[PDB]
């Protein structure tokens, strides 16, 4: 299951109260940049519901039939490629979002993982691969050779 | 802002007078605490957070002219400044809030790394000549351990 076009679009519907708009826009862009670096895909920011990947921050019940569970636990979730809600990525705003070393969760790293799913990737079994199902902070290049092979296999 | 005195006690106290609007107070408290930890790890010094003006190191975020006689210059340029050990304003650290404060890779400047540098001055350290050193006068983002051997030797020499 994957996208049939390579010029993918995204829409940042809203923001979190934890960080400045500029920091959030940048974090999402750098996250998309990791993937386009190893594939023929490109990512374009738009401002309408016509975008392939719609990004949203929410708490508890927020629309779909999948409410978040308050602080900690599930950090976020996304859907596989397709029309409508498919391909979208949502982030639990009951979590403390930040960047780098320190308390709170890295928005940059979590976004990179969520976008992996929105592109068609599944969970990895390599505990050190980005697509590994459990959160873990890391410095340096985020994508493990397992992630790179997985995306290249699809696109 | 380059004196020649050190602190005569090792139980240093600090007070976070106010905050920046760019990050949650919890993220800021944590960033400052981790910054001080860098230095207490390689010396016999300790740092205690207090809530009165009687603290040795008072931390403040300001815009343009903010009290002393050295106003900030708006976005970019001078990021922050601190004063050498001593009484009153001496030892304090000020951050320019016209800057976009953040953490890690990305746009904006790392509050963590800049604080580490300012606290170095607040402890008595001068500027280094080694490009890789934290006390180097130019801002540069880096991952991994912030303190260079030059910084470690410099602090141990005083304390
Ligand atoms: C601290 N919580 C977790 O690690 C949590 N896992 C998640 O929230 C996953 C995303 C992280 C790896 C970025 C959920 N996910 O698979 C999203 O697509 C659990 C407590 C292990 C469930
Ligand atoms: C981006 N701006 C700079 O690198 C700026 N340097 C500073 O503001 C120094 C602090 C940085 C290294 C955290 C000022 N300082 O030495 C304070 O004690 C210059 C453009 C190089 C002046
Ligand atoms: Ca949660
Ligand atoms: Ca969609
Ligand atoms: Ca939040
Ligand atoms: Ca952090
Ligand atoms: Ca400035
Ligand atoms: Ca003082
Ligand atoms: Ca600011
Ligand atoms: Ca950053
Ligand atoms: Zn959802
Ligand atoms: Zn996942
Ligand atoms: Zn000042
Ligand atoms: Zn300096």
């Amino acid at each position: 299951l994957k996208w049939h076009h390579h010029n993918i679009t995204y829409w940042i519907q809203n923001y979190s109260e934890d960080l400045p708009r500029a920091v959030i826009d940048d974090a999402f862009a750098r996250a998309f940049a990791l993937w386009s670096a190893v594939t023929p895909l490109t990512f374009t920011r738009v401002y309408s519901r016509d975008a392939d990947i719609v990004i949203q921050f929410g708490v508890a019940e927020h629309g779909d039939g999948y409410p978040f569970d308050g602080k900690d636990g599930l950090l976020a979730h996304a859907f596989p490629p397709g029309p409508g809600i498919q391909g979208d990525a949502h982030f639990d705003d009951d979590e403390l979002w930040s960047l780098g070393k320190g308390q709170g969760y890295s928005l940059f790293l979590v976004a990179a993982h969520q976008f992996g799913h929105a592109l068609g990737l599944d969970h990895s079994s390599v505990p050190e691969a980005l697509m590994y199902p459990m959160y873990r902070f890391t410095e340096g290049p985020p994508l493990h050779k397992d992630d790179v092979n997985g995306i290249r296999h699809l696109y």
